[PDB]
């Protein structure tokens, strides 16, 4: 009824079908040639895996399981007296496949408030972090933590039914999410706010304003921007180096905790999750560079003198999208509305009148457009959260809800091991050299 | 002379000339095909990426830099009254491509002594860690939260260009490589010697030595095992999970820390770094559930009743070899030298007459022979390593050799994001049409 689990397993047996019939058909079709260059280009155009939930166009940007931001945001249920999409409700979508009903979205609500309960060596742990451990850190160290409370990992130890691992894994799921917020929380208070307390779970607000809560934030506005936040960075094709690595650890049969964590090392990289943060340190050097206020004028150097010197433009450029990334788009659009007069912003907007004439001006690229993070540091400092260094944080909780639900279909679909074959140069030379 | 760093420095060029050449000359050569089977079986037969380190033809087992686990045992240098090669040397010939003199081993010894400091916050953490915590993530979490000491991830905040990321690089992977055994031992002592301390380092015995030492073992076979433990568990290829995870996490420029963490999330899979464990539980009961002294029929009944019964038999089969492991036969030889007459040990040599014969009638098994966890635990029980949670532990300090190594040189290379598209069955039905 409103139970996904009940849901899912109708559902699981279905699409099981569907694939089963497919590779009996066409397992052996070539769908792609791996040239030397992808080996050693990072797999760059290659083809590699099966990832359900959403999928990337590099024209018109991410689509999640058939539908574009736009039109999740039109379609998605919302808070009372809200207009941005609840992160519930996309969640929903990637597991079943389906728009949720208002009431669906509702029963997650309290689901998630439910499981959100921490263990104690947990809030432990968290409290004696020092300062200088860099929030990802803490966040894919407590997650690890958490995996003592992890039921596919006893169940798995006692010889559990290949047929129910999705069940463990779903289980496990509902209460990695569950507990994010709070792990998120308390890292951020204990990092920026004297070490006080998150306070209780409210079983009657969503995720989303549980977290804010928890944060020590009380704007509505803010609220409704960790909703759509959470929303649209939820999952981006199972290529990316995070949603690849909770599926490659996934893979070998570990538990959500372990493949979140090993997901959030790859997102705490430079040039995945720590993008957001270097667009702003970016955008504020110009400001010292510069003014608070510059013009066109200024402006078209600090970019030329940016790319000339052998630097690149922060959160513009992408490994497959070649238009601007919808998300940008819709991030921009936020704040047309809501903080149009904004310094930063105005900034930001500007650049997106010069930088994607000047990318393809001088060449030597191939996205000269943004993405999703050049546009978020500014939406969050509007509201006082001004502590870029957590800024991945956000990311991490967000992109639980897509990596989780592919898991979920991971273990129900039975994929197996991911174990491809690597090569030596030495070994390259003398294969080609047959 | 006998400095590492510098004499990586030397080769580094001469590499990338050789890369660039053989790029310059196939660059856009075909190597293979991807079909929908390898997109939904785990890219399992696919060329997927360059790996340096080591390579695995699967018919005659991993080389480590063209040399094999016999020419290693034969030409690696050895302790000072000792037969067992040094996995420091192993660490010598993977980053450098040459076989170590005596002198060269011996200062990496000194310099990995020198540096096993474990920073306060992380003793703090493990003391504080409970008992149903696995090992493994009490390793992965602490690996994580020592990433504060990360040079590299400091170094690249502060804006520094590509071409030295390599020697930061470096440094954080001697320091993890160092500060390994410290955490392993605390491990280990928290979790079976009632949290009891682990002893000083010294600084002329060899990093095999002092993580015996620390782990509170001395009899010289154990030491002499760890060392060969070490050395043929140091690396694998970049295509099994653990190398392949770092691979990923680390073209994120996530740093050592953070790589290294996600590899032991994707080792404590139970696909890819239990199956020492379910080995030693499946030969346990085998000596109950029949004799001890049992028949060579009536073992070889045993087997097919295990086929049938649809379970699989522990220690044979891989997902690319072809033919007896060469690390189990390493460890077979090891054992006819310091106990021939284990009980054990008598059966697990009897089953290398009797499973490999019936596989292949069978005909199920592509690889009807033991690879290396059919004969680890055995050695390790032995020697009174019997805390069966633990063996994992001792097969990610070694492979850290081995994923570091590679790390060293994907990021003296230059290698990019490692970033594949993927796509959803949906989306895979409509491109096979057209
Ligand atoms: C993944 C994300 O959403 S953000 C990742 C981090 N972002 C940044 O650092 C800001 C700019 N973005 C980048 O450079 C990104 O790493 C990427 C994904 C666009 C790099 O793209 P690649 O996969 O290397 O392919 P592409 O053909 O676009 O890039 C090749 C060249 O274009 C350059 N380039 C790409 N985008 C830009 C840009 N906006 N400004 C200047 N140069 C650029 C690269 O630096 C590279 O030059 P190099 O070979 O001398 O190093
Ligand atoms: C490692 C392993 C998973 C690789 O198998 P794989 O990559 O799936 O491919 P295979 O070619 O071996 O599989 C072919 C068939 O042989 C079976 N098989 C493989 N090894 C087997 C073994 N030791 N005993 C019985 N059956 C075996 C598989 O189940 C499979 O049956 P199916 O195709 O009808 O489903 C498998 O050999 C195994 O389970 N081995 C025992 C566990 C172990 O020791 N693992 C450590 C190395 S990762
Ligand atoms: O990095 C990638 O491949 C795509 C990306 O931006 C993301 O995951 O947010």
């Amino acid at each position: 009824s409103t139970n996904l689990k009940d849901i899912l397993a109708d559902l699981i047996p279905k699409e099981q079908a569907r694939i089963k019939t497919f590779r009996q058909q066409h397992g052996k079709t070539v769908v792609g040639q791996i040239t030397v260059d992808m080996m050693y280009g990072g797999m760059r155009g290659m083809k590699g895996l099966v990832y359900e939930t959403s999928v990337l166009d590099p024209d018109e940007g991410i689509r999640f399981r058939g539908f574009s931001i736009p039109e999740c945001q039109k379609l998605l249920p919302k808070a009372k007296g809200g207009e941005e999409p609840l992160p519930e409700g996309l969640f929903w979508l990637l597991v079943t496949g389906h728009i949720p009903t208002e009431e669906q979205v509702s029963w997650l609500s309290k689901e998630w408030a439910k499981r959100a309960a921490l263990p104690s060596h947990v809030v432990t742990m968290l409290d004696n972090f020092p300062t200088n451990l860099h929030p990802m850190s803490q966040l894919s160290a407590a997650v690890t933590a958490l995996n003592s409370e992890s039921n596919f990992a006893r169940a798995y130890a006692q010889g559990i039914s290949r047929t129910k691992y999705w069940e463990l894994i779903y289980e496990d799921s509902m209460d990695l999410i569950a507990k994010l917020p709070c792990v998120a929380a308390k890292i951020y208070r204990n990092l920026y706010r004297e070490g006080s307390g998150i306070g209780a779970i409210d079983s009657n607000l969503d995720w989303s304003h549980n977290f804010t809560n928890m944060l020590g934030y009380t704007d509505h506005q803010f609220t409704e921007l960790t909703r759509l936040y959470l929303t649209i960075h939820s999952d981006h094709e199972g290529g990316n180096v995070s949603a690849h690595t909770s599926h490659l650890v996934g893979s070998a049969l570990s538990d959500p905790y372990l493949s979140f964590a090993a997901a959030m090392n790859g997102l705490a990289g430079p040039l995945h999750g720590l993008a957001n943060q270097e667009v702003l340190v970016w955008l504020t050097q110009l400001q010292k560079e510069v003014g608070k206020d510059v013009s066109d004028e200024k402006l078209r150097d600090y970019i030329w003198n940016t790319l000339n010197s052998g630097r690149v433009v922060p959160g513009y450029g992408h490994a497959v999208l070649r238009k601007t990334d919808p998300r940008y788009t819709c991030q921009r659009e936020f704040a047309l509305k809501h903080l149009p007069n904004d310094p930063m912003f105005k900034l930001v907007a500007q650049l997106y009148k010069i930088v994607p004439n000047v990318l393809l001006e001088q060449g030597k690229a191939k996205n000269p457009w943004p993405n999703v993070d050049a546009h978020s540091g500014v939406l969050l400092q509007y509201y006082g959260m001004t502590e870029m260094n957590y800024y991945t944080v956000l990311f991490g909780v967000s992109r639980a809800l897509g990596v989780l639900a592919q898991l979920i279909w991971s273990r129900a679909l039975g994929f197996p091991l991911e174990r491809p074959k690597s090569m030596s140069t030495e070994g390259l030379m003398k294969f080609v050299d047959s």
